[PDB]
């Protein structure tokens, strides 16, 4: 079978055919080369688009307030070589197949993620209501499990028509895969993932005690409580692109992969000498925060950055959260409309927290002979922790432990995490292996950010639609064109690196026709399909 | 008309005939006066059940971590005297019976709300995508307000038979009330109140605008977005007892309630001298903070303080969020069933802020000789402040305006708010009347609440009903009789002070029974009639 | 012998006879009462200008940004009837006569502070170097005290005629005391309190260990090690006006002093209707924080608050801590004259922590039969706590204990005094005797404030004579007239608030004298003598 891609639903647009295409992306009229379009953000999205509008023949101006990456963040544990904890993004979905082309084009390596009950993982251990459960595979546990996985299936297959839905994605089948997606868009925008489980037929038949192990620890994979509120349109996505499994990590961090970008030369751009990357463009640095962006009196865009300096541009993209843009960057209210303004005002953020030590090697690995048991597993609870991840550096290297990721200092958030730990690996020292400092992050505290990433909220698509659809402008005022927002609250998987990728490429091609630039007729880009085959508007 | 109280629906016990009837509460044999009772928590509920309770002869010892009154704070501002600032709850609905009782017995007196067009306000005005509506009266507004209040009647209506629910209410119509309300439990407990407007044939023929203004102004009234991701019964629970409407304030601040239960000499009271009061019994103040609760080897309970004194207790009631029994209190395994303990995981909170100024008099009642319209009104709108209270005190005297409530140093929360207030009242100079200091509060930045109040998640019945139900001890192992939990988490009305005071009650009942008391066969108790009226308990 | 008091030395001013006098402090031309002077600052130094202006016929309209009252600052604990923590300023020495000139006229209650080795402290424990020494009078203690106490009567009697200095002001002798303090000016401005026991003969003749002995606890009675980098005149005028000796706190709390002058009635006021008082004329509070100090174009002083609220005043007084006036308050430069900024950019301020609990009775009055001693006494030491007072407010009401004086939550604070006090105390139970909350300060935190009061550095004595001689306005050009100060920083004894009140007495001369008015010729004020017998300057 063809694999599962991050393709649609709602926008069905193979971005990997148009990156890899050897045509390129386009090109914008020489006249135009050298001119400056200002990026706010250096995280994936502001990084992505800087790369392929300096191809293009522009001049990037990318400004950063905090550190650069933004999400993607990996950090090195105190004395070692290329130890690292994943503050951010950590499991990449395969079906990401965008972000993937960048990961490839820097040549770094990836290997498979410690999710349980995969191969990646030797063992789990699934804890609740203070029962214990040890699985080497899926069929070790006991069959409640496998109940809970059935409804679950038949749920998606009757509310949604899963199998037909990612038959089409495989076979990339435009026509049948907005058929099937449009149907469910005014059926599910208004009703919470809460309201699709208790509805449904499967899950109905099953006693209450098997709907609340689905939200604690679902089949034994991963619960899914802290998504029940949020919009069923996002959890569909979520599920028909395969982006809750076959995930890897980025061997060294996933960091490298923005800071790679910044340092890459392309082996061809429009305009420049070669040699130049981002980096060179640059003098070596982004430029440092913004604070205000506004229309000035020669029709150009006005970027003011935190010391009050103040450049012109003849376009602006911006990628920090995007809530960012209503309080803390003083944006002028004629750049947006005011449906514009109402989509942005109403995004609303989730929280996170993961807690990672280092151990001096991968000992989950040794065997209780009492027991035949791992002394330690991939752990999923109810308990604080939630979930705990064994990443396996090899035998004769450190191993890293994420104790907890869920949804005090950091002394003391190691220290609950292990007395939790104790309790359900009574007779393993875990702490006796523990070396080097603990890494704990909230991303809540910064900001610059107001969360891990946006929860995509029920009879919030009208809003989704409008900030998705805002590179498309040949229909707009002259006042509000020339802005463009990109990145994962502008995309329609939140959570997930690939929107963050897909939203900039849109805005890629806005720029360039923004520039009077366009697509080579044999490689059209988003804007050139998107009016045939782009996100369906609601009425009202 | 028989008025409506908050009688069930869950549970329909006549708190205020019991705490009204003269045969008083019960009693407890002679040889156990004097014993002691733990209770963890000043707030409302710790110190009606410590007041009722030493009424029947025992010596409750309460213990307070912050302040006494809990999230019933006042403060004055600066130099004046008895001008407040309410902190937590504000606004009472008449409804509220038992907690009326209390505010009654002490003499204290009670003012109507100033809520947006009620009698108690002159204007209201409603601020909703850039524009802005006036209105003294419902029919000023224009029809879009009349047709979002006429589908909300009608989806409540043909939903939940509400107009038949509050007959049963007013009538105190137990088995027609049951039957009517236990249709509904299994139904909506599971779903949110997103679902149920999204849902509603009534909502679902209108236009998405009309959803859009629900959540952010009601039908000119106040928004219900906060509450939409709550379970459907919650929001039930509130409309059909009125807890949203007919609400008064306290003259001189609510905390005059629990400040005033402390001192307060009963008008009856077994074993006691006359004259005792709380406060007396106690030599002034509570005990300090409780950092564990164990069951002791003589059997009774060990109640341990935050500077490591113990002292042992036939029973404790704790009344503090019960989420801080899982945490901050260490409190012992064996003290819950495991199903308790999975309950009292459970909870979460909502968050809120309000920030308050004086001004030198009520201004806002004068007229602008122009458009006719008061120079400001009760003001609701999508912007950051959300709604604005008015307090006048008479012309001579100050006014108070809660110039936000919302669901940052204090000065810059103010200025935020006065910025949006000039974008709703561009002429009106509301900064040059104000004087005294600026007081603000977030419940969430004390570390002895969570939060405000709880919300109710969906599907959360079947542990709201068994905590609920754990004053009823005959059927618990010894092991775990003995301690109690009362306080809003523990009720169904969770945002209301009037579950503070009922659960409190039930507690009262609970321990009471515990000391071999029993109430006076003309005036029955909640656990007297219990097991034949309490909350259906959900099948699995 | 006539007695000790705050007379000089470096303005000997009877500030005393000048309030008591019955002609009253002078008077202003009635063309300008009812004409406003704006007061920065609501603790005791802006309440005592603001209540003589008012009397005077002016309309003080005092500003404050915090809370009323200042470092004059009273908690009451929970549950209790005015059971006080005292959070500011708590031990008044009677040589305080201006001070005491309004605690009588408000007719409060005071009574001997439990300092130890006083007939107000049963007994003394001193802790040194893990050795502890018990004392019920000086004499119990061993010689080594006694030697300290003697080798520092000889150092100030030797250096700087301590006697002779003492006698010149039980008498008043004006020129007697001029010419021994002015000596003393030149010779130890530059000098630390440090260096002053290192080249003292007295000191020089005594092992190490006793100057040590000497910082840690004095002779018995005090430490002096936070004072010894300060410049040795401070020490001098604290010590020979008897500021660390004879001290009575306030019964009911010192924050009843500036809370009632706020509300006091004068007997007779020059222009303002009977029954006046300062919260009459303010509608009830201050205005709230000022943020802006400037010259208006039409000459007068505009000053704006926190809101943007701007009101223009002939004079403007500022008591805040007078280094908030270059950095908080945006203070126009044209104000002050360049040496007068270069002394306030200049000021220093020292950090205080003091913790708080209550206790169910005086306790420690009980005997150890074993031992003869108290189970408590006031406690000096050289641990964390450094020094702990007890308050025995009657054998049947609750006691307070300061556990902790010195120069973490507050849970923690408290456990790590109870903790140190058990060292010292390993046979007493104090943890079980406490009851309601702890109450904990750090003035840091706040700001608003800089530290609990500035440290006078070694040669900073030719800014503290400009900012004390602010006030003489006659030779200064107009643009900077009508700006006055006042507090603790602008007095020559920063610890203690007869320094507020005395500079806030010289403010209300200047404002006078600002709006064209004088003293009355029989009772004559501190700036028609000021030019003859006021602070020395110092050349250069
Ligand atoms: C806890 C967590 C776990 C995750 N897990 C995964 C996962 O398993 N798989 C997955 O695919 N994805 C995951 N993600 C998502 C992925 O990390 C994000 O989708 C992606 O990194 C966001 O990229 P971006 O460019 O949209 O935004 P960001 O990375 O946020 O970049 C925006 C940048 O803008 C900067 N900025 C903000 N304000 C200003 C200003 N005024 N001026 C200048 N710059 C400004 C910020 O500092 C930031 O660097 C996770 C994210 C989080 C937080
Ligand atoms: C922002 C806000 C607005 C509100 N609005 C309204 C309204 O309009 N109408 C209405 O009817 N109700 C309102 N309420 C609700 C009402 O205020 C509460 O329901 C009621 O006050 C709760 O009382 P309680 O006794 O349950 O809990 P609390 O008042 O929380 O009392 C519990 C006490 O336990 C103490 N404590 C915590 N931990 C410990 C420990 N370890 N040891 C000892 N003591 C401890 C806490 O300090 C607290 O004082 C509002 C509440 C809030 C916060
Ligand atoms: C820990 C401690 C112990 C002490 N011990 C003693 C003692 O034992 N004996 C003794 O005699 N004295 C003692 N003192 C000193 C006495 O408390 C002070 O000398 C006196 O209270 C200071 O009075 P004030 O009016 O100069 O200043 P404050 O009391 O500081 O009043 C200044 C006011 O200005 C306000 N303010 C600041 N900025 C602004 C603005 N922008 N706008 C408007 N208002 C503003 C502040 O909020 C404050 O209320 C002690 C002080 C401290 C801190």
């Amino acid at each position: 079978k063809k694999p599962i891609t991050i393709f649609g639903p709602d926008f069905p647009f193979a971005f990997d055919d148009w990156l890899e295409h050897p045509a390129g992306l386009g090109s914008i009229p020489a006249a135009r080369h050298g001119e400056e379009v200002a990026i706010v953000g250096a995280g994936i999205a502001g990084l992505v688009a800087a790369y392929e509008l300096m191809k293009l023949g522009l001049k990037p101006v990318v400004y950063e307030a905090s550190k650069m990456g933004g999400r993607l963040r990996s950090q090195a544990f105190n004395g070692t070589d290329g130890i690292i904890a994943e503050l951010g993004g950590m499991r990449f979905p395969v079906s990401s197949t965008a972000f993937y082309h960048y990961v490839d084009k820097l040549g770094l390596e990836t290997k498979p993620f410690p999710n349980p009950l995969t191969p990646a993982s030797r063992s789990t251990v699934i804890d609740l209501e203070g029962q214990t459960y040890y699985a080497e595979k899926a069929a070790d546990l006991p069959a409640l499990f496998q109940e809970v996985t059935d409804a679950w299936a038949d749920a998606l297959e009757s509310g949604a028509r899963f199998g037909d839905i990612q038959q089409a994605i495989r076979d990339r089948d435009v026509p049948r895969l907005k058929e099937l997606w449009n149907t469910l868009v005014p059926l599910w925008d208004d009703r919470t993932f809460y309201d699709f489980v208790a509805t449904s037929k499967a899950f109905a038949k099953l006693s209450f005690q098997h709907r609340e192990v689905f939200g604690q620890v679902g089949f034994g994979t991963g619960g899914w409580d802290s998504d029940f509120p949020n919009s069923m349109l996002e959890i569909f996505r979520v599920v028909m692109t395969n982006c809750d499994d076959h995930q890897h990590l980025v061997v060294g961090g996933v960091e490298q992969v923005p800071q790679g970008i910044w340092r890459h030369v392309p082996e061809r751009c429009a305009h420049w000498p070669e040699g130049t990357s981002l980096s060179s463009l640059h003098g070596g640095a982004p430029r440092t925060g913004v604070k205000r962006i506004a229309r000035a009196s020669d029709g150009r865009l006005a970027v003011t950055d935190n010391w009050g300096d103040c450049r012109h541009y003849a376009a602006v993209l911006t990628t920090c959260q995007s809530w960012l843009l209503t309080t803390q960057i003083d944006c002028e209210e004629s750049l947006f409309s005011q449906k514009m303004w109402m989509a942005l005002d109403r995004t609303r953020y989730m929280q996170s927290s993961k807690t990672f030590v280092m151990v001096d090697r991968p000992f989950w690995k040794d065997k209780d002979p009492e027991t035949g048991r791992d002394l330690m597993s991939m752990t999923l609870t109810d308990r604080l922790t939630r979930g705990t991840y064994l990443f396996d550096n090899g035998d004769d290297k450190p191993g890293v432990i994420c104790l907890s990721y869920a949804w005090h200092p950091v002394e003391k958030r190691v220290q609950l995490a292990l007395d939790a730990l104790k309790k359900i690996y009574p007779k393993t020292d875990i702490a006796g292996h523990i070396i080097g400092d603990p890494i704990t992050i909230s991303w809540e505290a910064d900001p610059h950010f107001l969360g891990a990433f946006k929860g995509a909220l029920p009879g919030h698509y009208r809003y989704n639609q409008r900030m998705y659809a805002h590179f498309m402008q040949a229909q707009m005022p002259v006042e509000q064109r020339g802005i463009f927002i990109a990145g994962d609250d502008v995309s329609w998987t939140p959570a997930w690196v690939e929107g963050a990728v897909q939203t900039s490429l849109n805005a890629v091609w806005g720029i360039m026709n923004h520039f009077g630039g366009k697509t080579h007729a044999d490689n059209p880009g988003p804007g050139d399909v998107f009016d045939e085959i782009g996100q369906i508007a609601l009425a009202d």
